[PDB]
């Protein structure tokens, strides 16, 4: 059976995946780079994966309003506002914001994975983590096309270099 | 030819119609009352009408990002945040917010109509105004179904009572 603390992590990840979908839809609509629309769709899949686990355990869904930008945990509301404002400044800053959210996602997924032995909760967290590694590689390669790069913020420098120096999984 | 001041009014109305669409899509997604989805669609039509005039005169569109909640004029950003928070409290408060935005829209359309002799700009402002009267009647009748009513904020009491005491146009 699921612990109260394990429930808290699914409730955070539910909205954390929604932060990524909503910022990437918002930055698609500003810059019309296909990467944001494609990765947004992947984040909608990740949101649906967390929702399936919330419904499995009948945990109340923190997403009471699917609209872009709406969050129950104000951590994610603050991140949405900060990151859409930064991403609005240029294509390069929007792509950096892409990488930033995946970086956060990987760091937070490692924290929650280390708090659980439930193999079903772990399959999903590991899958989401692999997705965020792939997405990070895609945002960083597109940053390189614009003559830029990315400095990790939440994961370690060692882990970031392991991700970017390896191929899409 | 269009004046600088007439251009300013189309630029404000472009986003004012977007405020109504975006708040009503946000409140649809919270409460799932069909009125919000139906009227949102009408507001998308009103946004497109203003856009046609902006493109006729090659005026830069203040909507650089169609995403819900994004605005160039921070008047509309502040109104969006205030009104989605109020509308989140109950169905009655969401329906009051419906009426509030139409009320504002009618008051602002009267201000801009009185600033112009361009008959093309006026056909559109009058049509939009008629739409907002109709929408107001619909939100107030739905408020009545919930045992509530609406107090006008921007238009006069006399004008509000003329609108609600008459039939859909
Ligand atoms: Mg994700
Ligand atoms: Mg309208």
């Amino acid at each position: 059976p699921i612990s109260e603390e394990e429930k808290e992590g699914l409730i955070e990840m539910r909205e954390e995946e929604k932060l990524a979908r909503d910022v990437y839809l918002t930055l698609y609509n500003k810059w019309k780079l296909q990467i944001f629309k494609n990765i947004a769709e992947s984040e909608q899949t990740h949101m649906d994966a967390v929702k399936y686990l919330l419904e499995k355990y009948n945990i109340p869904d923190p997403v009471k309003n699917d609209s872009i930008g709406v969050f129950s945990n104000p951590k994610f509301e603050e991140l949405y506002k900060k990151l859409v404002e930064k991403g609005d400044k240029s294509e390069v800053d929007a792509l950096k914001v892409g990488a930033t959210i995946e970086d956060l996602d990987i760091a937070d997924l490692e924290k929650w994975i280390n708090k659980t032995d439930n193999e079903d909760i772990k399959f999903v967290y590991e899958n989401l983590m692999k997705g965020s590694r792939n997405h990070m590689r895609a945002f960083v390669r597109m940053l390189n096309n614009y003559g830029s790069n990315y400095t990790p913020q939440y994961i370690s420098k060692e882990e970031y270099e392991e991700i970017i120096s390896s191929s899409t999984e």
